[PDB]
């Protein structure tokens, strides 16, 4: 409240940190369904169903930008995308697999490095 805090936890290392996670799902061999944003043109139902896109291309830019207050508002922007992927396309199907694994990947490296 007023005057009376939690010791202060570091986070000036968090910005890098993020960016060290973003290069590791960037470059795993199961990335390329999340690389580039969903084309809305070209896929059917995607626009009308996805009320929020996310893709790792967007998340490097908003990174790159300043557009992250927080390291959990970086987190919730990743778990869109596997929301979305798993909102969109079946769990037995190569991109479904992919994003499943990806998660998991994530959460570890997540875990892992801030708790």
């Amino acid at each position: 409240s007023m005057s009376v805090k939690k010791p202060k936890r570091d986070d000036s290392k968090d910005l890098a940190l993020c960016s060290m996670i973003l290069t590791e799902m960037e470059t795993h061999e199961d990335a390329w369904p999340f690389l580039l944003p969903v084309n809305l043109k070209l896929v059917p139902g995607y626009k009308k169903v996805i009320k929020k896109p996310m893709d790792f291309s967007t998340i490097r830019e908003k990174l790159s930008s300043g557009q992250y207050p927080n390291l959990e508002t970086f987190a919730l922007d990743v778990r869109l995308v596997f929301d979305n992927c798993e909102t969109f396309n079946e769990d037995d199907s190569d991109i479904g697999r992919a994003g499943h694994n990806m998660r998991k990947y994530f959460e570890k490296k997540w875990t892992d490095t801030f708790k």
